[PDB]
């Protein structure tokens, strides 16, 4: 059928390759785009080679990108391997662009991504100049249908001066109806509104975004798919790692700390959660509820399995399996989904009263349970700090999970100092690793450290880091959080002197 | 005339030697007090004697202390002295205290403040055994009229097993319908109430604490004052900061990015806020309001001209002149003031729907804007990180302000890497220091760096910190936050050794050539 419901927008309907004109060097480019969901694909393909020609005649063309979170490599990719993006914010997970990013060639800040929108409507990334955003329909009161994700784009509209918007053919047309898209003050001008959301599953907006007619310079027609979550399954790592904290939960429930059905869920990026869904999908708890920033295979699972009841997020990470699976039955899964503003999804405000349990990954954690989510050796970008800061802050319980070791066992995911923070001691209190589980609640530093090291650590490390603790106790400036500071970043160096860790 | 107005509670009333003989070896107590005020301080006291007894006599005596932030003397100081705490939660600013705590005599965890009363609740400190909480007066019907703080008063009362109430009588009786306490669920079991707070001055609860009267095991009489520590006058450094500050108001003022009135202001404890508030009361912005974690004299200043139409807070941060001042006017001061429970005055889901405006001290900031707020060299506990990470996140400008070096010059403020974190460059939007301000809003971290180097570094340190930026752009593993790990932390390890961060000429240094 027709996805483009209003007659009058129809006229408006271009190229790709005519569009990308509208975007000239310099330009604030807002997009939508998710965790690899929903983000625009041809308007960028055709920025990019329009890119390189200008440059390859001595002609200045990069942008500012703005997003959700994570692209693809039609977006991203494209535009990285043009040299097209002089300033990236707030989260990527392509090659490309980590390449540019790591390398100096394109700036990139990381902000909490519940942030984006009210800063961007601050202004602190320029006036956007353009709204780049994917659509799966038009309806006919010219409501803009997003696709998989929300992320945020309604703010996007709102700001820039121009709007593009792309219709994706290949995105399920049943999507429409999945996302709850709110009118109120979320993210603009002080006094906020209060955003009335008491429980996961409840709806507060409509389906569509909204925005002006006038301010459409071009509508593009496409054809083209999001990237999918690998389809692999959970290693051995990963299953003890969900083993203990399945067992964690259950005490929790036992001693009453828990109810039975425990609290609204955020599991973050990465395989370790898959490995902790899957637990979740076959586990004792009940009537769960997800209220976090993506849908995941595993969360999809758990959806399939009746075990969680609903589940709220900002965008979808699926396989192509699981992609499948619910296209196959967008009708089922869509009564069980809510795809919220990312500002809305990651709210502290509504994280904290909620009492969301968050669950995320880490790159390392120091022996007093300081976090780095983001910078090997403290200064080479993975992805970003995403959400993680959003909900671990907030949350009823905030969570890290991860391989006593990276790299085959040539780093220690413990260390005697974090080269990089991005969450700090309160902002952690479990961490878990196929060792085991270290619970830091009402603990002081000495005291962290002790159930850090002797819980999670890896064997191969532990004597290690009990010498470096051993040491500093004794040596320490002060003994309250104590370091030896000529080896506290020392064993960074090592891997990056020798490729390992571990002494000679 | 009476401060107990509750005639069934006035047989409880007993001496604070007796009522401390209710608190035993190990117990789990918490306490009023917020910033030198409002802490219980004959019943510690007492306590503290008797510790020091049972120790000198081979007898172990100490107990766990949590409170609302930082008590005074004859709480901290008197219990520190004894030896007598194992385990102190959240924020201290006593110096002996501080000792133990260094020293390892003490344990010790700065809790996020505004999370104090819900990791309480979740049972984080365990089981509490005694709340003790001094009190302006106790109600007809058994209403526990707070002094002057908050706090976690409250939260300490319902958890309790037994209570015991200090009634101060030092404590001005006009306090009484300056707090709100709120019935709601903010800081209990999921799922919380909202908290309908949609302006700074909104009150939407009640003038007492509630507790079981069946709870109240004694009721001393007392009168003794809080610990109106001394007013340090701003000097040039933190008139300069202020200057900056206020530049910078009133530019974003210019370009329509903060109305005439500002927004709500939240002014972290220190020295920098004396120039900044005094800055404030002289300049050219009407019709502030604070929505702070604390009322400083500064705050009152312009509360008492009109500058300041009202202000919210948790507790008072007053000298003793401005104790005085507010003591002989607390008529007046009480109609401008509204002080709350401090899961309310912190409570990320109002500080970010007022918009408040966030300046914060800090200890350092390394060439990319993560801040230390606590831990010198790393390792050594300053205060806390008390209620600045509460509002810088969740602020809509985060500032920290502070002198560009320490300790007469021997150390630099901005340095290569905080020898510890607190505040990540997300948190953190605006640094000034006397050299300068600089605005990050919109920056990659290697652009951050640029601008806290050319704007807030000392130039005695500047040619340094850009020789390690230079050299780090050069050889660091990534180039997204450049750093030498090999010298990262050397100026720290310099300080330890020599007491100074500034380099040797008698050995070579890239920067001195
Ligand atoms: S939406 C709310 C939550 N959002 C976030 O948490 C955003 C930031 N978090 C992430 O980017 C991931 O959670 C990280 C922290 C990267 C971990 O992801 P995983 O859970 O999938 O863990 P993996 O073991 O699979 O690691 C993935 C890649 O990261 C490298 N890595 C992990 N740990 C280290 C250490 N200590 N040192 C170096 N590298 C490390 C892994 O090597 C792996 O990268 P490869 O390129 O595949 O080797
Ligand atoms: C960080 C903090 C101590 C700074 O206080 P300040 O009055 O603004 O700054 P000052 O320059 O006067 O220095 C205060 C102390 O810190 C020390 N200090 C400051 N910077 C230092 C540094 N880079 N290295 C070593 N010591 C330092 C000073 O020497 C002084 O210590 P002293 O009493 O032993 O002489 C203070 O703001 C604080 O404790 N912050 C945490 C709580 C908070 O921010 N709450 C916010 C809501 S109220
Ligand atoms: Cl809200
Ligand atoms: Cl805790
Ligand atoms: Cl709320
Ligand atoms: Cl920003």
């Amino acid at each position: 059928t027709e996805r483009i419901r209003n007659v009058a927008l129809r006229s408006k309907v271009c190229p790709a390759e005519t569009a990308s004109e509208l975007i000239k060097h310099g330009d604030v480019v807002g997009t939508s785009g998710f965790t690899g969901a929903g983000y625009p694909k041809e308007v960028p393909k055709a920025l990019a080679q329009r890119m390189e020609a200008a440059h390859d005649r001595g002609e200045k063309y990069q942008i500012s990108l703005i997003t959700g979170a994570s692209t693809g490599p039609q977006l991203d990719g494209e535009l990285a391997k043009a040299n097209g993006v002089y300033f990236r914010s707030p989260f990527n997970t392509d090659a490309t662009m980590r390449n540019r990013i790591n390398a100096g060639e394109t700036e990139y800040f990381d902000n909490h991504l519940g942030q984006v929108a009210g800063r961007a409507v601050q202004g602190n990334y320029g006036k956007f100049n353009i709204a780049l955003v994917e659509a799966t329909a038009i309806t006919e009161d010219g409501g803009i249908v997003p696709t998989s994700s929300v992320g945020n784009s309604q703010t996007f509209l709102n700001l820039a001066e121009k709007v593009i918007i792309e219709v994706n053919e290949w995105q399920n047309p049943m999507l429409e109806g999945i996302h709850d898209i709110w009118d109120g003050n979320v993210s603009g001008v002080p006094t906020r509104d209060i955003v009335p959301i008491v429980r996961a599953d409840q709806r507060v907006g409509g389906p569509v975004l909204r925005v002006n007619p006038d301010k459409i310079a071009a509508i593009v027609r496409t054809n083209d798919r999001d990237r999918n979550a690998p389809f692999a399954a959970p290693d051995e790592t990963a299953k003890a790692i969900a083993g203990y904290l399945l067992d964690f939960f259950g005490h929790e429930v036992k001693q009453n700390r828990l109810p039975p059905s425990l609290l609204p869920l955020q599991s973050g990026v990465g395989n370790v959660a898959n490995a902790v869904l899957e637990g979740l999908k076959e586990g004792p708890f009940e009537n769960l509820v997800g209220y976090s920033e993506v849908i995941q295979d595993g969360m999809l699972a758990m959806l399939d399995s009746g075990r969680m009841r609903i589940a709220s997020a900002s965008s979808f990470s699926l396989s192509p399996e699981a992609a499948e699976e619910i296209n196959n039955r967008m009708d089922f899964f869509r009564s069980k989904i809510i795809l919220r503003q990312q500002d809305v999804s990651n709210s502290p405000g509504i994280i904290r009263r909620l009492g969301c349990i968050a669950m995320n990954g880490m790159i390392e954690a120091d022996i007093y349970g300081n976090v780095n989510s983001t910078r090997v050796m403290g200064s080479k970008m993975m992805n970003g700090i995403g959400g993680s800061g959003d909900f671990a802050r907030s949350s009823y319980l905030s969570i890290f999970l991860s391989p006593s070791t990276a790299k085959g066992g040539k780093i220690s995911a413990i260390v005697p100092m974090a080269a990089h923070v991005d969450h700090i001691m309160q902002d952690a209190q479990i961490f878990v690793t196929e060792q085991g589980l270290a619970d830091l609640r009402g603990l002081s530093p000495v005291q962290r450290a002790r159930e850090i090291i002797s819980k999670c650590a890896h064997p191969d490390y532990r004597p290690m880091l009990q010498d470096y603790f051993d040491r500093a106790l004794k040596n320490s400036f002060g003994k309250h959080t104590p370091h030896l500071l000529t080896e506290a970043l020392s064993w960074h160096q090592r891997f990056i002197d020798t490729g390992t860790m571990l002494p000679s």
